């Protein structure tokens, strides 16, 4: 094994080893939680049912695609810093704090609430990680976490949360 | 210095009399003002939407807004083509339109949809009248714009909006 | 004057016996006829849809209609490729199909969805049988068209439609 | 349960009287039924074509079929926009259309083309009449659809098809 | 051995009487000849342009030329659709057109622009009159082409060109 | 009315009610001013005339298209925070401090100046809103204000201001 | 130095026995050799075409050539995927194909079309047989390639070509 | 008139006035003949008839569009040399040597034959003009005449001439 | 029945003499035969490639194959344009080409690349000589084809291929 | 005649003080000069590349060059937006930059890669410092450009380049 | 360790003698150095532009810069194809080019335009000569690149630029 998980290599990218180590630790937690959220979106894209099936099917897929891009961008930021991005999902399972859903099919409003819980969890960790990596001098990491991870999750949580509003649709 | 007053037409090489062009411009500016309000109502509701059909209605309302924005630009360009002055700032629009102001906050979903239908019907009524009158004065191009673009677009959109107001079972 | 009768195959350079080609043509024309009715059921419901999920189902039904139209053309061209005659006018379709005629007017939404699912199931049942028999007679290409295109498309479409019938809460 | 009968219009906020809407719907349904047969004649001949100009006619007939299919959807949506019920299943189309049924099998090429032309001319005649009558009732949008889309598309298609029947030398 | 003389129409299955078709062809051919000259004026000035606004005007005049070339094809195809003969070689165009010949060399910029506007106005004047008369003879399609495409295009183009001739300060 | 203007609802976006409410207040001001600026650009696209007509007609339309996207993004941000985006232009008129132009056609250089004045008013409010929202913990709103609203208006203002420079064009 | 001889398979991690892979590669290479000649016949006639229907046939023959070229690549890659060696230089193709060589010069139009139909029929006969035998050996993927691509494409193409040989009136008597 | 037809202005494109005047004279002749040929292709695209109508209608339009591009490139080369491109078609008529067709509809094979006579007239001129312009040092004009004008017209002549071959199509 | 023998040119209106066209056809057919071999060598190696740079070389060799395939078509069409007969079946190519036949199986990677370079160099030597001779005989267009397309493409490809054979350190 | 000297800012309507805009323009011109050298190094190595990974590295270096070219334009425009004067001719760049000049000829592959990494590191170091100081002066837009575009693009590019320098077994 | 010195050519399989290749590389590197400066002049003026025609000239200058950037890459690749070393760092460009350095700051608009015309003429002059001589030494491909790409592009761009310097009335 030529590089252990949790170490960084000597990289000429104008950031100290301690800053790069710290950023990789923070990014990998966001990454593990985003991996789970992408798979929750795909799970609900497949398992959806009900009179709004096609609308929610399509919405959940649009969110999964955007989460997939977040995953790749965050992982490549870990590599760019000289670290090792979390790889196999059995490792993601050890790092993440997004809870495991039931193996079978939940009620539709439970599926939506679970996605929102995951969004809020990531959003909270993201605000803190963005603040701390900035304090370490890692401007590029802070910009990634805010402009991409935080803004994408906030807009997604909006689209999902408005579907849970119980309000009449016809007079 | 104002180089041209609102409510006037200039000498223009477009083979229609001054009186004809002034009249078409007055009729087009009314349709233009009401359409400006209707574009903004569709965006208002695109943003404020909520409920179990949010993504469907968010998307549909945006499709209709984009179509209204295109109508704005082509009716405004028609006014300019006729040598007139298209309505500009929305504070001026406010003085010309008869589409009522909605509440500042968030209405119930069916009220938003009913308000869009009222605005459609208002514009359709004006369009039929304006198309007949402009035709009579010989402005064939304005009549064509009003019928083929403004009227037909607003009819089709009112259909799409009206169907979502139907209360009917979705499951057995 | 008729240059080729319906229900015949011509001498054709495609390495299948006349017997095999005649039989594949007959089974394809049944599938083509039921598919023609299904396409038209999807367009009928695309137009006649109403209710709180209008735009959603309007779009979904058009998506399925477009996919059925492509199946129609691929199946028809397969009939021709085997030297047969594909079913043409819809009055001939009517005499071949076993998909029942819906009411002339507007059904309840969930009855429209149930009617589609019944037409899917009838086509799927025929496909399984037609694919097995044409395979036994050696028409590998026909079996591949019927399994990979007709059967798979209808199975997936039936899934999309049947999920909309599930009566399940959407909000807490 | 039928929730709307064929041949009725519902109350609808499109600024046209019930009279006008009902009459436009009847006229549009007849054009729609004839167009449905014409679309299927183009596809039939797309598949059944043969002879030294096969690829060129296979392609031309498909281009025309695609244009007819869009006219069908536009015309049907216009019926729905007027609060009417668009003709759905082709067994209903068969009861409304006056375009005759061709042979089940394969006709001579010039006869297929002639049958297309007779169908176009029937639709063109219907169109000029419906256009003039719907205009008299104030349905400006229906008139514009019939003229700018249905009439002009069928006139241009008839020209392309008719030129193929000219018996004229191709080489010196 | 010419197979059809210019100025005639052949018997043609487009539901319009020979008298109606012949008249529409005569009017369309006049619009065609003028538009041919106008396209070539736009190209000449695209190439011969110069001055501080060269690139802007070079692009605008090409944009207009491209739109006129499409009008040429549509109008010519309409003549053929009606069974007539569209004007061909530019030496025949030169006998029909009333658009004046420009100098062979290079005019001042404002003169090129005024010449364009004069051509536009001549076409628009012809268009209004032909649209009214073809409509009287019942040629609904030809009226729609002349108004929705020929007239409205030239109206807008003349607006874009005319605004460049306004002498007004650009800077404080 | 199911939610009053000037309020925020309970919403799962991991930000306190006070921070969200303040963000929505600042964004609605930016949004009203931007709504006027979009309409100024469209007004001048149509009313333009003179020797540079096509050039300016195209430029003002490019800028209007960009402002229209900013409107939609800022309004969706208000909604994302559980707030209510300014809707009808008669409400916009009560919030904006961008002045009303004449109803008619002004001189070309006067149109250009009026656009610049509007840009400058927006930029001024943007620098202030970006600093204050960041101090309250609303990272995403700060990023939207800086990366999108401020940078777009700075760039547009440059393009418009260069057309005002009285300098020779030929020898 | 040869690093792998033609007509062998290497040890390859694709869950198919050496005997199964070797047999599929022999059948695929014959189809590939015949399809190489058929591609080149369609390009030959795309160039040499003439007559009142020149542009129609010129286009149609190119559409078919492009489809045959994509079949060649897909079949060759299948041979490589099985650890085999795809037939390379056309002088080797010459030794494997059974599609007859045409005249060097320009034939009559209906003879060109007939020669294409004869080549399709040859390939279709080989495909049904190779599909059945590769399926019996357990090479599901090879069977699917031969049926869904090779067979179906050649069937459809033969239809389009064969219809142009129908002698039938085009205008009324 | 600020510049007479048949003159070249002083222009910073590294070729003598004499060379430029001669190239422009040769290009304007190619251009006038090309204008007539563009219009012949459009004429026949519209007047076409018979069992191969759609085929020939499409081919003639494909060739017309290629001729239209050659017109624009050739005219722009005239301008680039500081000359004046032939403008109105009434002027083309005075320069061209392509004969006028009947006003009405000719037989299909005479249409094609007339196109070929027009191609051949242009090809013959191009070979001569390419050689003469090269000898005077106008390398750019020679490349335009050879690579664009000559090669397009040769390929078009091939596609047109093959349609005149009287040969069986069926056995 | 052969209607035109290989190695002849028919009368053809391309403004080049019969002896000129015959010589250009002969030269173009030798280029064409050699290019047909080179295309098939690129494809052979695209498939047979292996080693640590497999993907990069698989992609490069396919890019060059696709460019050679367009050269073939353009060169063959040029022979036809001149009234000649382009080499067709690969068994005829085999009789004309001087590019040697590779081993039937898999060579070492650097021998593959060297064999491509030897084929390029053969085609380039022929091309310079053919471009000079066809030019002297007045066939300007054939010279331009040989230089601008055949020569330049082969020279660029040979550079890309040759750089991969440079033995040089890649890491410190 | 210079109408604005290099190293000055003009009075400009972008809500930042003259001192703030002058300082940003200084820092941005240094980043700009170094980035100009870096783009040209990527293009130099795109062309000079050789060896067994030629095509891979040729493509990667072009991808990075294109990204650097876009940063050049965005940074140069930011200087202009601030009312400054962006560095123009490469002879002025050479007076400002601190990226050292490479050999005129061809270096070993890993020395090319090392030189790029040293250039990235230089730029990255300048950028962190410029981003901090411009933010302190209130130039939020310049800080955002330096961090989100210049810094993040150089950091990602350095990673891709660095990985190619790792000596590790590739085969079994 | 320099693995090839600048100003040399390596043994390379491209059918041209070492002396021929060396000379073409010399002439191409001079064109390349000059073009590198001209690219940078166009980008400098794209950024520094100002005045009433700012947008039009900003777009025109960028169009021309993108065309020069492609020429740089094609010419440099031709040097490498011939086994030479293309000029890399702009500090080496500075030692080869004869296009003078412009002022560091902002010139008047007509001065920018005149300076571009000067650089185009210098390049055109060099190009005519180099095309003649490399053709004399048998380098057909290099002559073709110089004439069809470098000369023709510079002549066209000089035309576009030069027309903006014509002092001529824009309005009556
Ligand atoms: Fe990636
Ligand atoms: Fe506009
Ligand atoms: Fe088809
Ligand atoms: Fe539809
Ligand atoms: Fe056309
Ligand atoms: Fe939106
Ligand atoms: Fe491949
Ligand atoms: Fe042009
Ligand atoms: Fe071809
Ligand atoms: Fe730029
Ligand atoms: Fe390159
Ligand atoms: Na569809
Ligand atoms: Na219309
Ligand atoms: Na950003």
């Amino acid at each position: 094994t030529i590089q252990e998980f949790g170490t960084v290599k000597q990289f000429p990218v104008a950031l100290t080893m301690d800053t790069r180590l710290y950023s990789c630790q923070r990014l990998n937690k966001v990454l593990a939680d985003t991996r789970i959220l992408h798979d929750l979106y795909k799970k609900y894209h497949w398992l959806m049912r009900g009179a709004t099936f096609y609308q929610l099917h399509l919405l959940l897929d649009k969110h999964a695609g955007e989460q997939l891009e977040l995953i790749d961008t965050v992982a490549e930021r870990v590599q760019t810093l000289g670290g090792v991005a979390v790889g196999d999902p059995r490792h993601v399972a050890e790092i993440t704090t997004v809870p495991r859903p039931p193996d079978g099919v939940e009620e539709v409003p439970s599926m939506l609430s679970r996605l929102l819980e995951a969004h809020e969890l990531i959003l909270t960790e993201c605000h803190d990680a963005a603040a701390r990596t900035q304090e370490y001098g890692d401007d590029g990491t802070n910009d990634l976490l805010v402009s991409e991870v935080l803004r994408t999750n906030e807009l997604q949580a909006w689209f999902v949360a408005e579907h849970l509003v119980d309000t009449p649709l016809v007079h």
